[PDB]
């Protein structure tokens, strides 16, 4: 069907997210799918190396691209640093979403699915 693309978001690191501990980890979310990266412990600067695949996926309806910074403070309650919500479109793109305290960056590859295009691949 019509606006479907293979969404991959990647390249996830952050900056100046604070002599304060950060232990970090994020929670990115699409068209209801979840994915958590492992926590970088003791870092204000942490880079992680996952790929979060969503597979095939509505790029006009999926709701936002939705990411959250949360800080899991030696293991004791969870903090929520920040987030931030993105309109994914066709293509290769870079954002950066700023916090209280520094920012949170990644990319994300949106391929439409063969013999569509456009920006939501309703072409």
């Amino acid at each position: 069907q019509r606006g479907l693309a293979h969404l991959v978001v990647s390249n996830f690191r952050a900056e100046h997210l604070a002599d304060t501990a950060t232990d970090a980890y994020l929670k990115v979310f699409f068209g209801g799918q979840e994915f958590r990266t492992g926590v970088v412990w003791n870092n204000n600067n942490p880079r992680w190396t996952d790929k979060m695949d969503f597979e095939n996926v509505l790029l006009s309806t999926g709701g936002p691209l939705r990411v959250q910074v949360w800080d899991a403070d030696a293991g004791a309650d969870d903090d929520l640093l920040g987030s931030c919500d993105r309109s994914p479109h066709s293509g290769f793109h870079e954002v950066t979403c700023e916090l209280n305290h520094g920012r949170v960056k990644f990319s994300y590859h949106a391929k439409c699915l063969p013999h569509l295009t456009g920006g939501t691949c309703l072409e």
